[PDB]
């Protein structure tokens, strides 16, 4: 399975687009799997003892976390080798905004274990992302004060994703998520895996 | 020792802010060391005959600067091991303007010796930085002619620091140094270390 | 020999600038070699039987191209150590635009084998790049639709070149290619190599 990492800053509509990518690939009868990196990390944590739930996993020693990310990364690469023909997409972050600053989602020890073909950056107009902050308060962590915060996050995601791309030899692709339709992004993503 | 790297372009008030961090951590009795990267570079340079003053080290061939960089990094790595517990702040740069172009302050061979937790980008409005540079003649710097050169250097600092963050697994925090109030930045810096 | 990597996005006048670097150095009797990374790749293909022309080379498996990229990188490093004093310049790309997104021209497994001192980024005004687009069809590049795509390509190139510079510890030099005279750029390239 050819691997593609789909990243997006909160509010871009990454879950809707991913739902559309699966729907379109199933309809063409094309083998595909969509893995949520955080969920697979937790699954990995459960299988190897490290922790029994998220809070437990999150309050873990930095040296343990780095091991766990490596094992999850190795695990996902296995899933891809085992699934044969198809497309495996990872749903993760290029950068995670934290109070302590931007944390790269694909650091060297993770990215070179996975070796993806493509890293996607889901972007939209900062205005459209601010509207999707108060329109759908399905988490509402209201971290995006003004659009200058969104812009800055977009940019750090761009810098971090390219640095991860340079490490693995993968391409970086910007995909605009159209407000109306999620199918535009979904087809651009599918076109890129060809 | 928990390492935090504090970078900033010349004129952001890196020192002002760093003094205030020592004040605040000394006053609450927390063990903290503040090392200036360039001071360690100059020591090694002086003993080898490469340069006499800090403002000439950046004019050196890329290969000599690389040598000083590795030596300094090995030194600071040693001081961090003999610190036991508490916060170590490395006062340095994300990028160094040189006749040969921008030299990354935290290349892979430096990042592997230190392994910071957080990498800070101290920033300020370019107009405010342009002024601060003319008020200091214990340094100088004729390369910061207009506001265009400062923007471009703030950007390369961002690109470079994020690439370094991605290699290390560390976070990158942009801190605005509020004109006239070093304690804001100093406190964001302290909170981010927790 | 000191290694310099000269990159530019299509349409900046890189081959012209590279010719002046050769003439100015010849008329100074400085030893210099100017290698095209893809050509060196092609050469290694032939002498290993993989491919026979640029066209059949660009069709090879991903694992095969990667093979060619490493050996070519290693090879170019031997050529520079063998060549004694002097300046070796590699003409390649910082990023390449592909249907899958931006492909880093200097991934880790390549930049760490070459270990340049300088990575140059030739830029020009977007308008100028477009102006040369209608003017020459040695090629006929109809990929640059508008100036916003030129801008994006430029930033990705900076992002990637900086990341590559952080892995090898090389500088990143932006060189503006002036439209009237290609010597402004070649003198800067040469100055930067001292
Ligand atoms: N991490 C670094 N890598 C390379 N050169 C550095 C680094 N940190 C500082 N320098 C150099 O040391 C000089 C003085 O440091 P500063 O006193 O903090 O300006 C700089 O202008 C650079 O020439």
């Amino acid at each position: 399975m050819k691997i593609g990492i789909v990243t997006g800053i909160p509010g871009v509509g990454k879950s809707t687009v991913l739902a559309k990518v699966k729907e379109i690939l199933d309809n063409q009868g094309i083998n595909n799997k969509i893995i949520n990196y955080g969920d697979f990390m937790l699954a990995t944590a459960l299988k190897l003892g490290y922790a029994k739930d998220r809070d437990e996993m999150r309050k873990l020693s930095v040296e343990k976390q780095k091991k766990l990310q490596i094992d999850a990364a190795k695990g996902i690469a296995e899933e891809a080798r085992a699934g044969g023909e198809g497309y495996l997409f990872i749903d993760t972050h290029a950068v995670i905004r934290t109070p302590s600053g931007y944390l790269p989602g694909l650091p060297s020890y993770v990215i070179t274990e996975i070796n993806p073909s493509v890293i996607f950056l889901l972007e939209a107009d900062p205005k459209i992302i601010l509207s999707r902050q108060k329109r759908d308060t399905t988490r509402n962590r209201n971290d995006y004060s003004d659009e200058s915060v969104i812009l800055e996050t977009i940019n750090f995601a761009r810098y971090a994703a390219t640095a991860s791309a340079v490490l693995a030899g993968s391409t970086v692709k910007v995909i605009v998520n159209v407000e109306g339709d999620p199918s535009i992004a979904a087809n651009e993503i599918i076109r890129s895996m060809k």
